[PDB]
């Protein structure tokens, strides 16, 4: 049973660690950061606004993987 409770601000750790899981799941390389990444920010804007606006909720992708239940 894996569960992580964090506040609105601490939620960042979850939004960050969450990406690593997917990025690692696909088996992507470890090459140096690319310039195109600057555009990827367009997507982060979603979670960034949802968090900064204090409109985020708790959720989990898998039961075996590290879960992070948001504690509003």
């Amino acid at each position: 049973m894996d569960r992580i409770f964090m506040t609105r601000t601490e939620a960042l750790e979850f939004l960050l660690k969450a990406h690593q899981t997917a990025v690692d799941k696909i088996g992507h390389p470890s090459h140096k950061q690319t310039p195109a990444d600057h555009a990827a920010i367009e997507a982060l804007d979603r979670l960034l606004l949802d968090v900064r606006a204090r409109r985020v909720d708790q959720f989990q992708i898998n039961a075996s993987a590290a879960q992070i239940i948001v504690t509003d």
